[PDB]
């Protein structure tokens, strides 16, 4: 809950091409409140709590 160890938080300038597209963002906010803030939704991977589980050639999770 309470941590004053993240002073390395300026470390996040170097990789963070992830956020390249739009879709993400709009995946992002459209999925954690969607169903829970589990989404993880970043080009084709929508691991949201809203049973979207298609890090795979997007595919679709229609369990039956």
């Amino acid at each position: 809950q309470s941590m004053r160890t993240e002073c390395n938080t300026a470390r996040g300038k170097g990789h963070m091409l992830i956020a390249y597209p739009g879709d993400c963002s709009q995946y992002i906010s459209c999925d954690s409140n969607d169903q829970s803030p589990q989404q993880c939704a970043s080009g084709t991977v929508f691991n949201s709590e809203k049973q979207r589980c298609d890090f795979r050639a997007n595919v679709p999770s229609c369990k039956v």
